[PDB]
Parts: C-alpha cells; structure tokens; sequence
C-alpha cells in the first residue's frame, strides 16, 4: 500500500496511543520510526545500553554481570511514569485493548516529603488517624475531610456540608475543615497532583474530583493509586505494534524520513519519502524530532537521575515500588521533585536491586545539586545515570498544515500531562473530543 488515512512518525508512547486509537477506529495507519528500536525519545534500555548512553567510560561486561547481573533482567525506562488506576488513561488503554499484551501491576506505595523525611500519603480515614504527617487534632480534621470526599453526592444536598464545588475555592474548602498549610500541601501536591498552589484560588470542583479519583484508585487494589507494567513501559509500543497488525497496520522501524512531501500551493502535508518508497496521507502525527522547525522550546529543561540501589529506600517498609512527591516549598523551589521507584517485582532489574528515578524542572545553573535532597532519601547509591532534556511544544495546532505534533515528556513521574496531550492531539486530528466507543 502507498496511500493511507494517517501517517505517524515516532514510537514514543504518545504516538503509539494515538495510532492505536485511530486503528481501532477503523482508520488505516502507516506508523514509521527512524530508530532501530521502539520508544522514541523515551526508549527502554538494557543496563549495558544504559552505560553507553550516560557514562564516558562504561565498565566491563564482567564487572557489570557480577555487580548487577545479566542484561535480560534489566528493562530500564528512560522516562518511567506511573498510571493512575482509575484515571482516564486506563480507560483509554483498555479501549485500544493494548492491555491484552501489557500487564499492569500495582505500585506498592505512595509517599510525600516533609521537612527532610518521607511519609505515606493517607488515602482513607484509618490511615489519616495513624499518620505522622499530622498532629492529633489535624489527624481528626483530615479524617472528616476524607469522610466528606467519600460521602459527597451532587444530588444529595446534606452531604455537601455547606460547601459548593463551583462557588467555593479549594482554600475555602480547606478553611471549612480547618486544615493547616502542610496538610493542604500534601493534599494538593500528592493527592490532587497539582504542580503548584494556583488551585487554592480556583473553584474546588476539579480539586475535589482529583482527590476522589486518588482515593478511589487506592481502594481498587489497596496499596497505592499507581500502576506500572510488568517489564516496564517498553511493553507498550511493542503491544501497540501487535495491535496495529490486527487492524491492517504497518509499524515500519529502522526507516528514516528522507523527505517530507507537501502540497503545492496550500503547504499542507502530503506524505514522506523513504528507502522503502513513497507513502501518502491527508495528515501526519509526529514527535518534535521529526519537525523541529515546527516546534518551539517551552524554556523548560528537565534533569533525570536514574539511580541503582542494592537495598530498598529507607522508611518505606521495604516497598518493592513507590512514588515520592517532594512538594516545591519544602526545598524553597519553583517546581516539585518526583521520584519513581521500581524493582524486580516489576521485572525491570535483577533480584536484590532497585531503580530510583529522580526528575524535576531545572531552576539553577547547577541541576545535579538541585537533586541532592532527593539523593539523601535513597541511602547508599551504587550508580547514577543522569541526563538533561529540553522540553518542546508545537508552534501551531496543526490545522493549517495537517501536521499534528506532540509535546516532549515532562518531569512528572505519573501519566496525567501525557494523557492531556493525547486527548488534545486527538481532538485536533479528528475535530472532536475523544469518546470511548
């Protein structure tokens, strides 16, 4: 075939989901990648590959296999992110049926940083009354707050407790319940998953919904609200490649774009020229690396430090996996710091080893030093693999040229902003919001 409905460029997660969505929608999708492996700018790599990428002089095979074990046990996501169990993305992933290949397993814990230590995020009334995050009266306010979150019904006025989610700000909701500033910090940053404090002066409704989502997601399997695939996120592009074949799709790896074809007068997308031929479609979905002149910097750079440990993270009750959220005001920062922790329980490293991946938006001339507080939380660290990436966004929404571009993957250790981008790109491409039919 030479003519398709959609051409997609890159097999980063955002592209894979969209081409997956379009294929199950009955569209005919040619999906190409210039790279000889899946994952785009967010590939999954073996431990040996990890050394080649980040280390000037990588250690010998014998050192590595004795210290850390064999490559076949290591599936290290470059940008690992967790899935909110009851969130929109889970619904999206199930809709596409990529979940027939990918097995999402519970992350064991959810933690928040306060004044030098990390604590479990209390997601039920029971956890609230036992939490060292709060003083004794605060414990009891938080229990009442979570009782309210769970008992609120839009159509039952008495459950509202004098508050309305449209007219009251979240700060007014907090005031009602008597909640201190530290408490609202972990609610806002670690339950509602806001990245700053702007939500304080905005209607409570969106805050209410995200907190409820958080609590409902924990209650699902019992340990945390977060999911992570067995063998890690590298399973997803592989699963989307399979899913494509079923819908008459072609995932063309190792195929660079020699030239992009444009229509004469209008300047809209026409197709691409490859070593395998010339292929045409009315529209293209691609990542920023395929059209850098049609993308712009956000001004943002992200530092990621992939750390290897021989022991679990201190003060996590030997959790096999967890997220830590470090709220910005705890470090006098403009940006939260994120930590994703996974281990052999998810089959991404060898037995007895842990992966602790730290990420944040850089705000100083010394990015590695911004992460010191996060490094301190991990105990002895065997090796760090640290990189900096600049974040890009499209210059246009693609309505003028039929070139629909994704955003670079940001600092968060969870999938919310990625899901926002998928929904937004889908709307731009199809002219309507995404509905799961």
């Amino acid at each position: 075939d030479t003519d398709y409905d959609v051409i997609v460029l890159g097999t980063g997660i955002t592209e894979c989901i969209l081409s997956g969505l379009l294929s199950v929608d009955g569209k005919k999708v040619l999906h190409i990648d210039k790279q000889d492996h899946y994952g785009g700018e967010a590939a999954s790599v073996t431990l040996s590959q990890l050394y080649e990428k980040f280390k000037q002089n990588p250690i010998s095979k014998e050192e590595r296999e004795s210290k850390f074990g064999k490559d076949r046990d290591w599936n290290v996501d470059l940008i690992p992110k967790f899935l909110m169990a009851n969130g929109e993305l889970t619904n999206i992933l199930i809709h596409t049926d990529v979940t027939r290949y990918v097995d999402f397993k519970q992350v064991s814990g959810s933690y928040v940083f306060k004044q030098g230590k990390i604590y479990k995020v209390p997601a039920n009334e029971i956890e609230a009354i036992s939490s060292p995050l709060m003083g004794i009266f605060e414990k009891r306010r938080m229990k009442k707050f979570l009782e309210w979150i769970s008992s609120y019904k839009e159509d039952d006025l008495s459950t509202h407790q004098g508050l309305d989610l449209d007219k009251n700000t979240m700060d007014e909701v907090y005031y009602k319940f008597g909640l201190g500033n530290s408490t609202k910090e972990f609610i806002g940053h670690a339950m509602a998953l806001w990245t700053n404090d702007d939500y304080l002066q905005q209607p409570a409704r969106p805050s209410f919904e995200r907190i409820l989502l958080y609590c409902q997601s924990v209650a699902r399997y019992g340990k945390s609200p977060y999911l992570y695939p067995m063998y890690g996120l590298g399973e997803l592009p592989q699963g989307f490649a399979r899913l494509s074949a079923i819908y008459g799709g072609t995932y063309m790896l190792d195929t660079p774009i020699d030239e992009v074809l444009y229509k004469k007068d209008t300047g809209k997308f026409e197709g691409v020229k490859t070593k395998l031929g010339t292929f045409k479609a009315p529209l293209v979905i691609a990542d920023p690396t395929y059209f850098p002149e049609k993308c712009k910097s956000t001004g943002q750079r992200v530092i990621r430090a992939i750390c290897i440990l021989n022991h679990p993270v201190p003060n996590t009750s030997n959790a096999d996996s967890l997220q830590i959220i470090i709220p910005q005001s705890q470090l006098g920062r403009k940006s939260d710091i994120y930590v994703a922790i996974v281990s052999d329980a998810h089959n991404v490293c060898s037995k007895g080893h842990y992966l602790a991946i730290i990420s944040t938006i850089i705000e100083t001339d010394k990015p590695h030093i911004e992460l010191e507080p996060a490094f301190k939380l991990l105990g002895p660290i065997e090796e760090k693999f640290m990189g900096i990436a600049e974040l890009f966004e499209p210059r246009e929404d693609g309505s003028k040229d039929n070139i629909y571009l994704s955003r670079s993957y940001d600092a968060s250790s969870h999938f919310e902003s990625m899901t926002d981008d998928v929904k937004d790109i889908y709307f731009r491409v199809t002219g309507h919001p995404l509905v799961l039919k």
